[PDB]
């Protein structure tokens, strides 16, 4: 049927690079999925020095930074 | 779900004191993880005048150098 690769990443705590429809690049650990404080759905990105609710509805595009058989890189709408 | 530090680190190029079950002690900073030539499972740290691999099954700790979000100390076993 239809994956979650967002879900997906979060359940093993992938390592990702994701990419916003704005351009910017975030790198780090996908840790969970939630909704932010305006209640927009977010993945929660673990990065190097801090923690981001990037809005899945901005997402351009994710990339594994890991070897593993799920994806390499999803694009998104 | 259960994060795979050794991998964080490594993304991260973290600085970290690794201390394996024999009690001997290696600093440096987390490069990357892959197998040695007797195929097992190693991370490899790069030290102040060389590069170890070290065998993760072989690891007792991993503590952090540096102050991150991600971890001060992290036991093996
Ligand atoms: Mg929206
Ligand atoms: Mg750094
Ligand atoms: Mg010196
Ligand atoms: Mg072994």
């Amino acid at each position: 049927s239809q994956y979650d690769y967002i879900e997906l990443a979060c359940l093993f705590h992938l390592p990702v690079k994701l990419t916003m429809k704005s351009g910017e690049v975030y790198y780090g650990v996908a840790a969970d999925t939630q909704r932010n404080s305006q209640k927009q759905e977010c993945i929660a990105l673990r990065g190097e020095e801090e923690t981001w609710l990037l809005e899945t509805d901005q997402l351009s595009s994710m990339e594994a930074l890991s070897e593993q058989p799920h994806f390499s890189v999803i694009h998104f709408k």
